């Protein structure tokens, strides 16, 4: 009933991954007029990469002692993770760029995987529970999905699963458009989610 | 042998991936006093992500007709691939960040895979062809955990160096060597450092 929608393509109207995701979102809203949708742009807008300053603050041995400056370094991070915590369903839209994802999406992941917040260690455990994710991806070529010619070259959505998995999001569904099929699948998913 | 060194860690002095690679570069420099080493920072310095404008320009159907504005959108990219074209050996230093590479390195890749420049295609479904020849790559990586290497427990989770191979390979760089330090982290590091000294003396 609460959705965080992460859009990774730098394109606007011409983005296919973005359009497909919004088709899901509109469908889902009709089925649940009560639902909140929060949108997080990581494609058309620059998302800062993790810096050395970020590392120092994020892996501080005594976080309660972080200075004001260090909290500033982690402010966007906190905002990004909060959005996640507040969501029930995470929708990520993304193209396949060079066998992986656009750099902004990688940076988003880099901001949201946080020691003591989304994962812990003692061995690593995940901290997020109750969430599912839907990944809408668009590829220019073909054969990157399960059983495909090029499956092994796919470091986009399969990498996302690993990273989402690390933090606890293990119920993930992937809808891909390569080369109307996906749109229909997305509508069906919107009706039953 | 001209070298291009791409450093992807955001850390400086404390970066292990950077240190290990600098070890290799100094060693190589002792052996080849006349060799040229270019360095490209993608970790401690922000590197623009691909924009819509970059897509419009890089895949414009009639490249000769690109406006000055469009060319400006491709200027950094031209500079970046130029560094690659001028090199015989590419050294990439990178840590594993969330099962992949830091975002800056991803952005560097996104800037260098260029239609009609580092790859091209022909039609059947597009058939791709790499345009880079005679180059090798050395990837020096560092990891906090363990088991991400071949035969490792967590091998299938590795989308860092295995992804880089795939992408470098698409543009023509298929002689690629990976030197990794995991986790006795000092041991993995001393080992990696010995492997690099060896590789410097024979390249
Ligand atoms: C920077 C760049 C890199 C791309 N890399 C790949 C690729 O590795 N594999 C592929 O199948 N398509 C690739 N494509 C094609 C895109 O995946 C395709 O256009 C996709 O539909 C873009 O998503 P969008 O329409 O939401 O922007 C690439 C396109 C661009 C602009
Ligand atoms: C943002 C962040 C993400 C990381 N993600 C991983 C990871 O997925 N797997 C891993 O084994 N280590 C991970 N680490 C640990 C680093 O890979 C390790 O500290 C590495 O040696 C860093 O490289 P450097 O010393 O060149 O900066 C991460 C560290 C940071 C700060
Ligand atoms: C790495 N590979 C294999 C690639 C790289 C680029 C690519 N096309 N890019 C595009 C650019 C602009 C419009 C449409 C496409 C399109 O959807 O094809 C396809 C495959
Ligand atoms: C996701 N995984 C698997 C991780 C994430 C982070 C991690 N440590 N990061 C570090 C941060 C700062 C200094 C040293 C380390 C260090 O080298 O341990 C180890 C494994």
């Amino acid at each position: 009933s609460r959705i965080l929608a992460v859009h990774a393509s730098p394109r606007g109207e011409r983005s296919q991954s973005r359009r497909l995701a919004e088709v899901f979102l509109a469908a889902y809203r009709e089925a649940h007029p009560q639902a909140r949708v929060a949108r997080r742009e990581v494609g058309r807008v620059p998302l800062p990469a993790v810096t050395e300053a970020f590392v120092a603050a994020a892996f501080h041995p005594q976080p309660e002692q972080r200075s004001l400056a260090m909290q500033a370094d982690l402010a966007l991070s906190d905002q990004l993770v909060g959005e996640l915590f507040d969501s029930d369903l995470l929708v990520i839209s993304t193209p396949m760029y060079n066998f992986s994802v656009p750099s902004g999406l990688k940076a988003w992941i880099d901001q949201i995987v946080r020691l003591g917040v989304t994962f812990d260690f003692v061995q690593y455990r995940p901290l997020l529970r109750g969430k599912r994710a839907l990944i809408v991806t668009s590829r220019g070529g073909h054969g990157f999905g399960p059983g495909g010619e090029n499956q092994a070259m796919n470091h986009a959505d399969p990498w996302l699963r690993t990273a989402l998995g690390f933090i606890g999001i293990d119920e993930v569904t992937v809808v891909a458009a390569e080369g109307d099929e996906a749109e229909q699948r997305l509508l069906a998913l919107a009706r039953s989610a």
